């Protein structure tokens, strides 16, 4: 791994074609623990100092209990270092899948954590995410707080081959997205995540890509499986997140004031 002025790099947590994320203990503090994303400068489309630091200022100001904090930004001769809040529970995708499903009560707590993050971000006109359980992390396994993460560093630290890099998971992408579309795609995504939490797999889970495409392009309303049976409110919310016509899909205003979501926790 890389040696850094302020931290000791322990386990590998993540790997990309270009980046690597290590866990880290602060040197002279040790109880202080971070996740550090490392990216070689050679992999990046070079950028203004103005523009990059401007973007880092903006990311560091995106501070919410259910968003992974960018704590600091460092660099050396070879790399950049995005120093993040460490989430010790791992990703929401393992969490669901190793438990098969989450019961409605737990799903609910999680959705209100994720919605409170999304409302905050919506207020700031931040949107068009790649929301999925793999980019959502857990503060711990003990009574976990979910944390939205950005697994794809972008904008002024984008790579040279940005126009040849494929973006989105299609199991979480709003169909209008995969085929002109506003931030209401994020509400679709929330729907997929809720559905995956209650039923164990995204609505469009599939053996193959043609199978997947079929489902994305279909006009069938999404059928909720029979079990578990869920409260009338949960089912209302979920049906209205998973509406294909974005015009017909729930508003952000309605999502945030929706009874099942509370937002009077
Ligand atoms: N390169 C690349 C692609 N990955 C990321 O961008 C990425 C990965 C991890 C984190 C991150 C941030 C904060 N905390 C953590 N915690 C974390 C803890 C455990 C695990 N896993 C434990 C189980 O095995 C898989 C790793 C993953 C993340 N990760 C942020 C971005």
């Amino acid at each position: 791994p890389p040696r850094l002025d302020g931290f000791i790099l322990t386990e590998r947590l993540g790997s990309g074609t270009y980046a690597t994320v290590y866990k880290a203990y602060a040197k002279k503090d040790t109880r202080e623990v971070v996740a550090i994303k490392c990216v070689a400068k050679k992999s990046l489309n070079k950028a203004s100092v103005e523009n990059l630091l401007t973007e880092i200022e903006i990311l560091k100001g995106i501070r919410h209990p259910h968003i992974v904090q960018l704590k600091d930004f460092q660099w050396d001769s070879d790399n950049i270092y995005l120093i993040m809040e460490f989430c010790a529970g791992g990703d929401l995708s393992r969490f669901i899948h190793t438990r098969r499903i989450l019961p409605e009560k737990v799903a609910r707590v999680f959705m209100q954590q994720l919605a409170s993050a999304l409302q905050f971000l919506h207020e700031r006109n931040i949107s068009h995410l790649d929301l999925k359980p793999q980019n959502i992390l857990l503060s711990s396994l003990e009574k976990p707080h979910l944390k939205l993460a950005d697994f794809g560093f972008a904008q002024h630290m984008s790579p040279w081959d940005e126009k040849h890099v494929l973006r989105g998971s299609p199991l979480y992408m709003a169909p209008e997205m995969v085929c002109q579309y506003d931030a209401r795609v994020d509400l679709w995504s929330m729907g997929v995540i809720l559905y995956e939490a209650l039923f164990g797999q995204p609505p469009f889970a599939s053996r193959s890509f043609s199978e997947l495409e079929e489902k994305i392009r279909s006009n069938r309303v999404i059928e909720l499986p029979l079990r578990p049976l869920l409260s009338r409110d949960c089912r209302d919310l979920l049906q209205r997140l998973l509406e294909r016509d974005p015009s017909r899909r729930i508003s952000f205003q309605d999502f945030f004031a929706h009874p099942w979501v509370d937002l009077e926790h």
